[PDB]
This record gives C-alpha cells, structure tokens and sequence, in this order.
C-alpha cells in the first residue's frame, strides 16, 4: 500500500569495460547495485530483468553508455525512476618522480546514476590512495616527522562529463606526497623529502582540495573525506567536507 | 584554506562498552568509535587527543541519557558548538526457541548515532538484524520445494523518543518469514522450516510490512529501512530500501 | 642471524589475463603475494625487483608463464628459493537448466607457485559457490525444507596442469544444485525441486568431492572445505577434508 | 561417504568471553568461536546443535585450563576421540605514554586453538600486535626526514606452557621501531618520532629480532611469525614469515 524508492538486485559481480583519458580501453571487474522505484499499486518488480540488461549490454562504459543503459534500465523495467551503480577498481600508469620509471597504481571508482522526479544526476566518487605527513611531529621534532598512509574519497555530482583522472589529479597534486608502486632509491629520497616539505594536516588536506572543487563548473555538489591511518594510532584521523554549490 | 570543515576527529577507535538492556540488565561490548566535531572558517585544526581522553575518562552504562550528556562534554571539551558521536558494537539477545524452549544467544549490529548541528540534538539508531527469507514464486511455481536465504533487514531510525533495539528487533524478527535461533532441536528445526514456508514474503513485501509498523511509532520521527536477501539460487542478493520521513 | 622463509611484496592489486578452457582471454583484477627465502647471511631482499616482473610480465597466464614466472623471480632476485601467489575473480558463461538463457557466474580462483629444496610445486584454488539443502529438514517438515548458499573450496596440489573449470564442475555437480545469475520461472522450478529431491549434509558434500578428487591422478593432494551459511541460523556448518595421496 | 572427515562443525559463532588477564583481573570481549569434531568414517554427520549448547552451559574467565576442560567436553559431548575449539576476540591493554605517562587503552587481536588429535592436546596463541615501522633506507638516502608505516607483527605460538599474551606483546612492542598509543601528548608524540627515527629497522630484521626473543623462552614450542609494513610510499605492504619448530 506504500510505494518504494529503491528495489532491486545488489552485489552483482560483473566484467567491465572503461575507456581511459588516454584512449584505451580498460578491463576490470565490477560491482553492480542496479534499482527501481516500485509505485504503491505495484506488487513487485521484475528482477531477472536487471541481470539481463548487464549480460545484454555491451561495449567501453562510457558516460554516454551510462546514461543510455539508465533509461535502458526504466524502459525494460517499466518504472519513471531508478538508480544504476558500480563500483570497479581503476588503474593509472604513473612515472616515477626522478628515474620515471613506468608502473601501474591502483584507485577505487564508483559510478552512479539516478533518474527521479524528471531529474537524471550522475555522480563521479573517486577513493584516491596518498601520503599524509603531520606538521605538529615534524615542528617539535629534532629529527624525523610521522608520516601514514592516506585515504582521500571524492564522490562529485556532475554538472559537466568528468574524467576520473581529473578527481585523481587533484588528490595526488595537493597531497603531501603521491603513492607510486614501483621507486627507485632516486625517487625514494625525493618522496620523503617532499613530505617533509610539505606536511598537511587532515583539515589542510581536505581544505586543499575543496578549494580546487569549489572552482571546478563541472562539479554542482561533492562530498569530501579525508582518512590519515596514523601510523602513531591503532586509530584513524578524520575529515569530511559537504558542499551544494546550488545552496543560495 | 578560508572554508569551514562539518566534521573532523578521531575515526575507528576500538573500545570496551557496556549498554542498558531493556530488563536493565547491563551487557557488556566492545565498540567502535567515531568522535568528530565541526570546525569554524578561521580555525586551523581540532585537538584529535581531548576525543580520546573523553572515551577513557567516560564510564558506566550506555544509557541513552548519558549517551546525550557525552555529546555536550564533548563539545564542551574541544571547545565546538556541532559535532557528532558514532558508536557500534554486538549486542545479544537471550532467545527462547519455539517449540523446545532451549534458551540461546543471538546477536546483533547495533549503531546510536547522536549530532549536534545549527543547534539541533539528533539521536539515532541503527540495528541490523538477522532474519530468513522465503519465495512465494519458488513455493507456487514449484511441486515440492521453496526456496529460502538469509537476510538481513537493517533500521536506521531517528528517535523523537527513546526505543530500545528490543523494539526494532521485534519488528524484524516478527515481519519476517521465520526468525532465527542458536540452538534448535528437531521440533524446533521442524517449526522453522514450517512455518517459513507458511510465511512466503519477497523482499518488497517485508520492507512494506516492517514500514507500516515503523510508521505506526511515534517515538520514530524519520526512518530508512533497508532488507537484502542472499539468494541461495543465485550470488547476488535482492535488495529494497524504504525512506520516509514524517516531518514532510 | 638466521634465515627467513618468505620475505617479499603483499597485497599488490594488478590487471591480469588468463585463458578460458573455451580458447578466450579473460581480463581481470588480481592480488599478488611475491616472496623469496633469504639466507642467513644475507641482510635484506630487493623490493622494488618484485614490482618490475608484475610490470615487465605479459600475455595471458597459463600455467606455464606462471611457472616461467616463479623462475624468473628466483633469477632476477638472486634467490634460490620463493613462492608467487595471486588471487583474481573468474567468470564462466553458463546457461540455464530449462530455459538455456546464457549468463555468467562469478568464482573466486587462487594460483601458487613455491620452489623449495629444489622442488617446485603448483596449486590450483577455487572457491565455487553452490546450494546446500538440509535433508533432515526435508524430512522431518511436511512441507518445504531449508535451503542456503554454500561455499565449496578446492586447494589442490596438482601433479600435472589442471584447468580451474575441471575443479568448478566437480562442485557444481556434487551439490545439490549449482548457482546461476539469471533463471527464468521455467528454471526457477527446476532449481528448486532438483535441490529438495537432492538433499546433502555438509558432511555428505564434502564426501562426496572428496571421492571425486580422490579417484583423479592430476591431484596430489588438496584441502576440500564446505561452509554452509544457515538460513535457520546466525552461524555457519563447516567441513573440511584434508588429503596428501603420497601418504604411504 | 566411506571417508573420514578432519573437522565437521559449526563456523564463525560470534558470542560473549571473559578471559583473565596477567594481572588476574577479569576482561570482557566478544568472541567468534569455530567448534570442529574428528568424523569417523563410518559415521553419517556429528551433532551441529550441541556444540552450541556448549558455548550457552560454559561459564566464567576462559583461563588456560578452562580452556583444556572445554576441549575435552566438547569431545565427551559430541561423542568424539579428536577435534579442535578456535576463539577469537579483541584484547585490550591499559597503556602507559612514555613521557606524560597518561594512560590509554590500545586494542589487540588475540586467537585462542585447542586442538586434539592423535591423542595428542596441542594449545596455541595467536595475537596480532600493531606497531610503528620506519624504513633505514628512506633515513640514510634522504637529507631530512624518514618514511614510516603501521605495521603488524602476528605471533602464532603453539606453547608447551602456558604465556600470557601480554608475554607476546611486549617482544613485538619492544623489538619494533616504536610502539603505538590511543592518546598521546606534545612531549609524547617527539618521543615516538624522534625514537622512531633513532631505531630503523627492516621487515626483515624485524622479523629476526621477533624471532631470536621466541627461540629463547622454552614455553613456547614453535612459531609462525609474519611482520606487515602498511608502506605510506606505495599502495602494497612489506611482508616477512619466519616459521620454526624446535622439535626439528
Ligand atoms: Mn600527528
Ligand atoms: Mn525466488
Ligand atoms: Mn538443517
Ligand atoms: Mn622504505
């Protein structure tokens, strides 16, 4: 007697295709949450129709395929609203700073679509690994300055088609240091002075990075999280920012 | 770096609790903490120590009313006027079985959320309980048979008034097509397996009757239930969501 | 002062391509856990070398790449002994039992190589989820019985090369019923009455792979283990078989 | 089904613990048990309802010798000659900070296995021990500053005497670059980093300075040690596994 906004299948595992920034095509393995809202005179929704969209669909997932597969989804469902949602590991072949040495780094992307009220909005979250290093440990410190992994997570509302590698950029430029999977004592030496040079805290990180979205067109609303596993703690530091440019 | 900051603190901090049961009878967990606070436009950082300290120096029972008197401390302590306070932990249940009676424990994920915010104070609660599912299709379609998963029905609730979990549980538990038990025995396997035949329910169908008594609690101002079957037919789970707020 | 067994890289995420028993190349995501031996007298190993063979090595990995692989480490690592592992999901199109509606399924497959006292070994895991359905449950209700997703693991040492796809048939077979991603309500019926008419006890599972794996020359040795996730229940029924054929 | 079976039994039981502390005072954790029992060939499937009628009836602190009389009912109760009884649970420690000397609690991951087969009873203790790591190559190359990560150091002891984890703990806090704290102050966190600083150490000298202090105490028979360096300068740990038994 009631009508619900989100129905339908979740954690189905799945092939993906993606096209990189430069050109070529990227397989991995996604992560499938596709839903449809189901209005108060309906019984159920059909489930074996959303398996059938992913196995039927084909080609590079690129935004516009994105979009096409949404309203895809609502035609074949017979719903007016729905969700669609993967999330898949995404690779970049980086350089190493000084011997620029080629290897490969590893992100977690999430795509989402969303069709209500009239409205289709995409979201773009990139979680984009870097390092923090605290300016306090470096500051009253005669020698050294604690520096920990960091976990920097840009989920964007899209006013305009962005790249993943865009977000990604953002994070690595205003982070501390960037991450890179293979370094040469070269590139070592530079990473950790670079730190050292640069020391962020939480709430400068994600101050950094929220003024270069807060320029961004492209990006209408994003939420923010910046998560230091401090290598100090057995505990985490935490920073989120919310910001609705459409607010006013 | 001129921009305020919703929430910054300590994340995933691990700690032993002890909560206030229905019966009053106190039950002791281990927790998992998150201790933010919002930052103003012209303040460079909080002190992530005073949120550790304020878990140290805290003791006694969790009971609801203290869980309000720490997010005024910690206010009050990292000298903020928002912030918000995030616990989980396992919580039992002494269970009866149906039919033999064998008394058993089963457990459960409980979250109370509090947040201060435009100076609102905002209590939740969370729970996620575990329950089986069975298909009304399998059980027509079918000679002999019906299919049957486990699932998982999760209520996040903001509580005008306090509501023990107890409360939701049984709204779950209750809803579903059979509850679930430690220890049974052959009479009580017999009543399990019987009785969720009798009580065919699809995923839209149990988020549909779990709203109707979610809406029917005034203590519950706002809500968004959640119900995800492990399909023992397929890898994939189905899923609904329901959101409803009765302020709008 | 003394020599260490394994040292080497963890948890490095990497794309990869292996080769389907249908001819097809199958691209991935996969984790890696590269180790050497290293001597008594020797201080340390080179790290940055495990990352270049990840990023140096090409084509599909067949089982013999994978063995050129373990050697090329030894020698590019000046080590006399070591061990590679790595851990990716893998898809098998299968087609449904009545309707014949194509549609893949997700299986999560392990690959080792260790060479130790001038020994090389090779072993092949898969994980191979399927359908469990109590016969006691069939047997003491009038109607219905109770039925879970299971997880059938199969660690095998191999004496010669065995295809992933050869251990996933065994599973699916000697389950009660296998998984699909997509049925139609014709298979829907066929699923659930062939799972009623074939209960198995989790100690009847595994016994009756063991038999299997026993009764093949390609396996050596191999650790079989079935989890079934109860429905009836907030815990799992697990069974493990542990056979070395060189015993005697 | 003419086979024997290692283990059948019930899987992952998360339920309430008391253990008792080196100091002999009580301590409240949850625990995830995994009760298994020898199958004879001959025989069709054990009791799953009775090991959980074991954990209901069991009472009071888990002291090691309560650990030993719980092994030996279950196989009374179960009817069986061999089987195995795994807990684990977080542990938690008071702290004392090195220069405030504010206390803290930190958190610890401990497993408990009881194991009789072969009419032999074989005890272990497993804890996994958080710590801070700096490499000494980052250190000697780099003209200011020093990367470090948290790192992990499990100790998997099977012990011919009964050792308090706190034994264990201390030999990986003590033998690491520096030890972690839940609350620290401005004269605390220089201690940690400049100590840290002062005592570089590698995945493997960590590992063998782990190891020459677990050869040394006669209680404990034989070890699984592995040391995982979470490194800030990339997105894979350092891994190093040192396996010895004393009877060989
Ligand atoms: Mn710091
Ligand atoms: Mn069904
Ligand atoms: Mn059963
Ligand atoms: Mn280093």
């Amino acid at each position: 007697q009631m009508p619900i906004q989100r129905v339908g299948v979740r954690a189905v595992r799945h092939p993906l295709t993606v096209r990189t920034a430069e050109g070529e095509t990227q397989a991995t393995v996604g992560t499938w949450n596709l839903d449809v809202h189901l209005p108060a005179d309906q019984k159920g929704t059909h489930m074996s129709r959303f398996v059938a969209l992913l196995e039927e669909r084909g080609g590079p997932l690129t935004a516009d395929a994105f979009r096409t597969m949404l309203a895809t989804m609502l035609e074949k469902l017979e719903a007016r609203a729905g969700r669609i949602e993967v999330s898949f590991p995404y690779f970049v072949n980086k350089t190493a700073p000084v011997s620029g040495v080629r290897s490969l780094l590893d992100y977690e992307v999430t795509l989402t679509g969303d069709v209500r009220d009239g409205l289709t909005r995409v979201f773009a979250k990139v979680l984009v690994p870097v390092t923090s290093l605290c300016p306090c440990s470096k500051k009253i410190s005669q020698y050294g300055a604690h520096n920990q992994r960091s976990h920097v997570t840009i989920d964007a509302e899209l006013a305009a088609d962005v790249p993943v590698e865009d977000l990604i950029r953002i994070a690595e430029e205003e982070a501390s240091c960037e991450l890179w999977g293979l370094l040469k004592r070269p590139d070592e030496k530079f990473v950790t002075e670079r730190a050292y040079e640069n020391p962020k805290f939480v709430e400068d990180l994600v101050r950094d990075v929220a003024r270069r979205l807060d320029a961004d067109e492209r990006i209408v609303a994003y939420v923010l999280e910046a998560e230091n596993f401090e290598s100090i703690h057995n505990h985490s530091a935490y920073a989120l920012i919310e910001r609705d440019k459409r607010r006013g």
